[PDB]
């Protein structure tokens, strides 16, 4: 059980500097490097070995878990083109020529989206240097020249002088780039001395000029890789934040807050006032990882500011590439949909404009079948937008969305797309599913007996002639609003308390709807506290705030204001006692903040109930739509002070407030024949 | 200066059991008592001495400060009728007969209201026993038989058997009551054994049957009075509560809270579940003193409940007499106007019904000249209603009303009315005016230099290009809202703080009206805290709540809610620091109560501003009138929790909240050409 925990604990404590599926095509592009100091043949033989003893029994080259010839052709011939330059091991040269010479024909029947990074740029250059060698391939295919045609298209639309001004993907893909003057190509290089983190871009003229200032990049990625090499490295930021994101989406990272805070610290001290990149020192910035990092850094309590994201505004448009206008994919903006929800009054309206832009911009691929990514395959991203569009953060239960993601994690079944087909292993690891499944299932097993015991305690308590028609459809939802809110095992005291403290108030409120209200009171309710379980301080401190609640009941009996805020503060003061939650108020900001907090609580809770019945009839559109926006435009400040670390307050007590306000915000914008199947979907039918 | 303080301190520490102006008419009514144990003549000679050596040089009898023959005739002849029964001192018998025999003619030219307590009942009985004696008076006056006529009227309308069931004024006035069976007249007697606290009612047949169970009353009021005696005694409750009421109306009792709490304790332990009377054990209850005591006991923090006042409802009517329907006077209901304002949600609607009844019921004598009392003369009671009707407790500055009462206290110039003309000395004492005048005048002298210094500090602070047109008409009212709110000398720190902390917020709010709001901010205001005076903690704790205020400024910039509550809590947190006001929050009810308190603060402060501009135009009647009632119907709960002692909170901090909410409630319902002359009236022109 804890075996998986130890495995991932070591894996994250050993967070390294790169873990990529080893490529085979770039390996030859560097294997052509002559010996630097007047040698005889190749520079490294071990890569050549890894080349020979890593061919599929059928003779193909690439990944075995998937079949995609459009890339398999490059992977299967570029390995051979080196054994022609060095005349070694004629066994598998012609053993693979039998494959390629008869199976290089299915170019024009792949697909219309799955084109590689300049697949029309290097493939010619590949066959271009292969032309001089002893090659004999089926040159005459109409599918190939139909690709040469776009090569000549793209080699002209690119600039000449200004092309020496962008560090961009054209500098990432230099194989199909001939006659490149090197006078300016040296100053715009990677901070550690690489060519866009790729060695093939070096090996254009690196073949004889061994500039160490770029050669330690290569020799490092050779000697410590020990057999084969991918094309792009390092990616520390890329892999790191991508891990923690999905892991927080798993809901089991709580055991690893230490290493969490460590990688957050790395990214934090690695922040630039102009953007972010795949790695630590790359000055080529984009929008997507910058946004998701700005999001997650804030989400775990760090001092963030998004005004830099104004570097993508093209007459209202936005794109991933910097100053470059190419059709973005679904996720590089979907992340921004996720990241735009948590506005603060100090923020800039760019997030809003971007939100209304991207919302409709994705509403195209809402119903249409264009839900696919441009640079990766996915299991169910429509499943992700299915939740993202109809559920904001203000009603985003952090457990039902995990219940949804259990059908969205593929792992081995999905291969990521780069310059070549490759996977990761670090966070694309295949026991995260096993661990999250087991964790959620034991959670399931505990709530199954908790609701059982609550049922017995309830119908043995004569609380049925108080309330109303059907107690089952109320006990289940009441237990849900708590269990789906607080799921840990070490707070079952609060878990059982919230249920009963809501049930009692619900019963008496339903009684006051019946006999009319506080003036027609016939019995003394103050003693109903007795039959909740007994403790040392859980009982008296309970009854006193309970009498405060009844005080309010009597207080408004000739008014028009609702009862939301009082029962809300009832529940939170109940939790404060149900957790032994106390504080050194030796500092005046303590009450300063606690005051405004429970103030906003009643404020929003009463401002929503005026929409409750007005929507139960719908007597006006402008009014209801104004109520909702007025709710959220200060729900922001609520979340803000709940989720800013500048305070000296305990985190847990700051956040349990948001817990219940979110519970009620959810039950507000979900109708019963919407919420009904949610309990089934969560608890009833188990995984595995 | 403190001489008056010592005088009244002794006077109140020596709060006794009765202090009434000594009568002269009842003295003879008991002087006719024969010697009990077989004596010769009268029972006590010293009263007879006090009779002879207390005649005016002109020969009249009564008070010298006022002239009212309708009673002076009784006082001047009843003293003589005894010297006829005992044949002593023929000097002043005939020396007063020269007066009476020629001056007993002005009966029919007194007035139409100033009739004594059954003046038509005893005057006949007086001349009735005088008939048998050697008298020779001008019997033939048509004004006298015109009074005999109503005597025969009233002696028949009274019942026979049920007249033995009410302890009432008919039992108080027994002189004109002949042939009274004594079998039931003994069980309904005063608890100490008196006849409605009057000895003449005994001396009807007490002349020979010396029942000690009623005779110790007489002998006590003889031996320890030592010369003369009034008719009604004891009145401990009557005089006591009447004192503390007017003294609290003086605003100098603060030096005497000890004796205050002592008399409050006496009245408190002297409460009955059925009503109150003049004295401790009298079972004859009324409405007026019961109501004013229920008021003042609550006002100083004691556990009260008014449901008993349902014993006056006569088909909607109310009256002072119990089951008796006689036209009440102005004050016995005016007190209830004063007492009905401070409703609580737990209260009964009797106060409301009574309020709408008595409001219009007095609106008759609002303009009409019928503003006079039935049992007392007054200096200016129209001055009292002049304030009571147009100013509720919710806008009742406790210093402007004292400024008004300085012209309402007459003291010696006014004689109270009972069965005979008499005054008090205890609380109708003539240095209370001197003390209150001196106290208010030194208050005046201190604020005169305080505003002077504030003016210098302000125009030296460059706060003029912020704000608006005329700074004088704002500095004066700002200083007023504080000085008229807090007047003591030992809190000048808070006094000077409130002024500047309101001025700064006012200036920046007026700036935000100008440039549009928080989004068009051009400078950093957070540093404006520096130029208020510097201290150890008065500065930082100030700036932080100040930044909280600015936080709210930014928070609502796209909303429709007002700014009242935030600046209100600003001012109160400023006072909390300007008084070193701190608390042991080791108890959860501390924040429980402080939270709801500042919640109601913002609630009411924002619910009033929506009426502010809507009244500046008046675009609807029902809406504005609903806003005001909705304000007060929870202003009640505000005042309630502010003014209930069931809490463990400090009183001062509970009440400073009410202070400012009242300041703004006043400035709301007073228009500038109403408030303008108030500052003049208070401070500009001094007393003396």
């Amino acid at each position: 059980t804890t075996t998986m925990i130890d495995g991932i604990r070591t894996a994250l404590r050993s967070i390294g500097e790169g873990e990529i599926s080893i490529s085979a095509y770039d390996t030859s592009l560097v294997a052509l490097l002559k010996r630097l100091d007047g040698g005889d043949g190749p520079q490294f033989p071990s890569t050549i070995d890894w080349i020979v003893q890593n061919q599929l029994p059928d003779g193909s080259w690439g990944d075995a878990s998937f079949f995609m010839m459009g890339d398999r052709i490059m992977s299967t011939l570029a390995c051979v083109v080196a054994l022609k330059s060095w005349n070694i091991h004629t066994d598998k040269c012609e053993r693979g020529l039998l494959f390629i010479q008869e199976n290089m024909w299915r170019l024009a029947h792949e697909e219309e989206d799955w084109m590689l990074v300049g697949f029309e740029i290097a493939l010619p250059s590949l066959l271009d240097m292969a032309k001089d060698l002893d090659l004999d391939i089926p040159y005459d295919e109409p599918a190939l020249k139909a690709i040469y045609a776009e090569r000549e298209r793209k080699l002209a639309k690119i600039p000449r002088d200004v092309l020496h001004s962008m560090p961009t993907t054209l500098l990432h893909s230099l194989e199909g780039m001939v006659d490149l003057d090197w006078e300016k190509l040296l100053k715009l290089r990677c901070l550690d001395g690489s060519f866009h983190c790729s060695p093939a871009s070096t090996a254009t003229a690196f073949q004889q000029t061994g500039d160490q200032k770029c050669f330690e990049y290569l020799d490092g990625i050779v000697k410590k890789f020990n057999g084969g090499v991918p094309c792009i490295y390092p990616l520390d930021v890329y892999e790191r934040l991508w891990a923690v994101d999905r892991l927080t989406r798993l809901g089991i990272s709580r055991h690893f807050t230490s290493e969490i805070e460590d990688c957050l610290d790395y990214i934090f001290r690695n922040w630039t006032p102009d953007g972010l990149a795949h790695t630590k020192n790359c000055p080529v910035k984009d929008i997507d990882d910058t946004a998701m990092g700005f999001r997650l850094l804030r989400l775990y309590g760090y001092q963030v500011d998004p005004c830099v994201l104004k570097k993508f505004e093209k007459d209202g448009k936005f794109f991933c590439l910097h100053g470059e206008s190419n059709p973005s994919s679904v996720t590089p903006m979907y992340n921004t949909y996720r990241a735009s929800q948590l506005k603060f009054p100090g923020d800039d309206g760019v997030l809003g404009r971007a939100e209304v832009f991207c919302r409709s911009f994705l509403q195209d691929r809402r119903g249409s079948n264009r839900m696919k990514d441009k640079w990766a395959i996915a299991k169910d991203i429509p499943g992700e937008v299915e939740y993202a569009m109809d559920y904001p953060w203000k009603a985003s239960l952090p457990r039902i969305e995990t219940r949804l993601y259990l059908d969205q994690y593929g792992g081995s079944g999905d291969v990521w797309i780069g310059k070549v087909l490759h996977r990761m292993t670090l966070f694309c690891n295949d026991l995260y599913l096993k661990a999250a499944k087991a964790d959620f299932s034991n959670f399931q097993k505990e709530c199954r007996v908790e609701l059982n015991g609550l049922r017995r305690w309830y119908l043995r308590s004569n609380l049925e002639k108080f309330g109303g028609t059907d107690p089952q459809t109320t006990l289940m939802t009441s237990y849900f609003l708590a269990s789906a809110n607080i799921f840990e095992a070490n707070r079952a005291a609060e878990r059982l308390g919230w249920a009963r403290v809501a049930l009692l108030a619900d019963a008496v409120s339903s009684h006051f709807r019946r006999i009319g209200g506080p003036k027609n009171s016939t019995s003394n309710l103050e003693e109903l506290i007795s039959l909740v379980p007994f403790d040392d301080a859980y009982s008296g401190s309970l009854r006193e705030a309970w009498k405060q609640w009844l005080m309010a009941w009597t207080a408004k009996e000739s008014s028009q204001e609702s009862i939301e805020g009082d029962t809300a503060i009832l529940l939170v003061r109940a939790i404060e006692i149900f957790g032994g939650r106390h504080v050194l108020t030796g500092q005046r900001p303590d009450l300063w903040e606690y005051s405004q907090l429970e103030q906003l609580t009643s404020s929003i809770c009463c401002k929503l109930s005026r929409r409750v019945l007005a929507q139960e009839n719908g007597e006006s559109t402008e009014k209801v739509e104004e109520i909702d926006q007025q709710v959220d435009l200060e729900m922001q400040e609520l979340t803000r002070r709940v989720l800013q670390g500048c305070s000296a307050i305990n985190r847990l007590t700051r956040e349990t407030f948001l817990h219940v306000v979110k519970s009620f915000c959810y039950v507000a914008y979900c109708s019963p024949e919407t919420i009904d199947s949610h309990i089934d979907k969560v608890i009833f039918q188990d995984v595995i």
